[PDB]
């Protein structure tokens, strides 16, 4: 076939924790950074045991054996109540184009398969159920469990201009499902300016500002980094930061955030049973280690988009705006 | 096989020392932090000798050797007798959904039989025994020895508004039974809260205010760090302590708050004479370095879920108690 | 085998200087705190040379080369004659609890062993001789060295309220025996607190209010802070304070007092020899560098333990009285 590769048209950046009360949401420079700490924790025997281990008397070896561990953790301060996340998102049209390929005949149908589909329903579901989690603040993570409340400020940016677009409370929006109906004056406006993103018409650049109460020096959840036992350090666990040393910042990498805004494929088999999932060529989700859309039961990225354009076997439409969904977050195809 | 997470549903901050004088516990001024100090310690040879020696010679050249440490303290001030010990609580519910889960045939069987749990006998005495432990100030470990005069002010959160659960004298709690018939209106209304928040009801954050009356200038016990002979500074012991650099305040490890709370286990075989222990997989108890709950005895958490959920094996009332008391503790199982 | 670890009874805090005069020992704001001050010192040869040092020239050379110091000192004012120690004592009961152990058989005839000890020859003995190096002024260390007067006030809290527990004349007692059947009343009312603090009776604070007449910006001795060469300070000699940073208050260590309260081993084979000792598991003392109770001869604390509890050996009613206060001086025993 061809060697394609397509470029993610959503790009947003880490998001870096900060710190600070409610009542100062307006307040720009009432937010301090929330930096790494260090820990010692005294570890538990709590792993299924092996089958050698199984004896008393080693099970009780083991408990004895100190078992330390440092760990980072990030958490607000004794007298600051709510996390404060904030991070650019920059949506980019051309979602039709690819940046490589290597078959002629290939990129050709392509292309018009994707312009035309642009050209019939316009892809106002793709910005619609993306706007969406920007309102849900699915992108919180383990965030947004247990928050008081959550109030994400989304404007947009140009030039020295920036404009509210709208100020969602992200647990009066649905996690399991898109609102289609009545949504919002507030939440349309901002669907309509990630799709004109999207195809082309503007230039969208947006500053999401999510604001969590969790209480008083309560932890937070950055992303976290793996790289374990390398050398001296022997340190259990490893959070993300942005900003070198002393000024390091904690955050959720970005291609996390990335993760959560594409889960919106409601598309695929049994879509019913376990609600939205993040568009993946196999639809793959990394803690149930199951792959939702197989090859065999062919309605996977690569089996549908040789069928919708190498032998205009033309697929359902909700598994049209799937492969849109692939094509806009992107990656190398072969 | 099955390979699945559980994340906490207990979620308490650091515990941050704070000093003042017992008779303006009300006024929230009163109290300043205690950060922790360094001091010399001409040390004793006071462990017990190996091989080389026991010979008069060379235990006597060891005493001459200087052996001075440095240490860090944490006491009240000369002018202080009480020492605050202030966290916040949040109490999640959800305890039935894994974080992650591997096998979704062994989802549906596990939030079966917890959903079962849940329904017949409500977690009433989990949320009944947490509580217990926030009243009787088990999460003061070594401070509560010897204090005159436990004090523990216990207060709901929500948004702005801050409503008082209960003033609970922790000297008149027991730490080795649990309450019975007659528990107080205030215990009981803060039992019912926290299971409240376990099953998914309402959003609880609370804080806890402990006051313990222990004598000007005495000695507080703030959790430690293990780093000894790390680098140049040979130092003999560290101290947990929690904000930037120099104003950093004396803690508890949050974690070690959690272990106090989770102290609800009399479920396991020799409960009658041992007394509560911490909920751990394999009931284990670091200080005695041994694990109740043996595998020889399938009295383990894995025993005991497997049983429950892969072969429909009911197990004693109590022994559910002990792995809903697990699934809320959280860990990593399989 | 056992890896038992008790935490200390005997609670002492800091020994903070003030300085006045010696009528307004009554008045407690005619007291006013002693911070420590620098002062410059030119150095003197005064230490054994070493075989080249011995020659003249070079000795000639070493006296002319400036050797200068800054030292930290603590004296009494030019107007006030009278130095004012005041620290605070915390006994607790719990001696044969040990906080930690590894070996449950090793713990079960501890307990017993102990338990049977207190409930056959009750530890007055201890409470005796703890109570006594109170009155004897012990403590005070080398500020009791040639001073005019003494005089040692001693009150019980409980709550908002203090009980004169007695007023003792530490000149007028001994240090190098304990005192023979006649004792003051007052004595015995402190000898009956320690030890009911000792057995779990009663809670037990104490005050301790020594003053020490020395004359008009005499000197007075703190403990010693020992760094070498911790930065570019060329500072021969520091001192311990206690507070923020130029209010902080000179000071002797809490273990230093403590050290002092255990002075009561007259049970090792030299006693009649050296006099009482500070109890430590080999006997030892830092400055003869000298262990008594080496373990060639089974009189250290340890072959002393195993014996009496793993091989019922039980030993000398003196020697019973030491292994119970290893138990309150506590610490690892690993």
């Amino acid at each position: 076939a061809s060697v394609l590769s397509f470029e993610r048209k959503l790009d947003p950046s880490d998001a870096l924790f900060f710190s600070g009360n409610w009542s100062n949401k307006s307040d720009d420079k009432a937010w301090q950074p929330i930096h790494l700490r260090e820990k010692s924790v005294r570890g538990t025997i709590s792993n299924r045991l092996k089958k050698g281990e199984a004896d008393p008397a080693k099970l009780n070896a083991a408990i004895e054996k100190p078992n330390l561990q440092t760990v980072d953790v990030a958490t607000l301060p004794f007298d600051s109540d709510t996390l404060k996340v904030e991070f650019t998102l920059r949506v980019l049209g051309g979602v039709g184009e690819p940046a490589a390929c290597n078959s002629m005949e290939y990129r050709s149908k392509l292309v018009a398969t994707i312009s035309h589909y642009i050209d019939t329903h316009g892809l106002d579901i793709l910005g619609n159920r993306y706007a969406a989690n920007l309102a849900n603040g699915r992108f919180l993570w383990r965030n947004r469990l247990g928050a008081d409340a959550i109030s994400i400020q989304i404007t947009r940016l140009s030039g020295d201009e920036s404009t509210l677009v709208g100020v969602f409370d992200a647990l009066a929006h649905p996690l399991r499902q898109f609102e289609e109906k009545s949504v919002s004056e507030e939440l349309e406006a901002l669907a309509k300016l990630i799709t004109a993103g999207l195809a082309g018409q503007e230039h969208v650049l947006l500053r999401v500002k999510a604001f969590i109460r969790m209480g008083e020096g309560q932890e937070v959840f950055p992303s976290q980094e793996l790289l374990l036992d390398k050398g001296k350090s022997t340190k259990s666990r490893f959070l993300y930061s942005v900003g070198q040393d002393e000024k390091a910042i904690a955050a959720i990498h970005s291609q996390k955030i990335g993760n959560a805004l594409r889960t919106i494929d409601t598309w695929y088999p049994d879509a019913e049973i376990n609600g939205p999932i993040a568009v993946e060529p196999y639809g793959s989700v990394t803690t149930q280690g199951v792959a939702y859309r197989q090859p065999k039961a062919k309605k996977d990225f690569y089996s549908l988009l040789d069928a919708w354009v190498l032998k205009d076997k033309e697929p359902t439409i909700e598994d049209q705006h799937f492969v849109a969904a692939v094509l806009v977050r992107g990656g190398v195809f072969g």
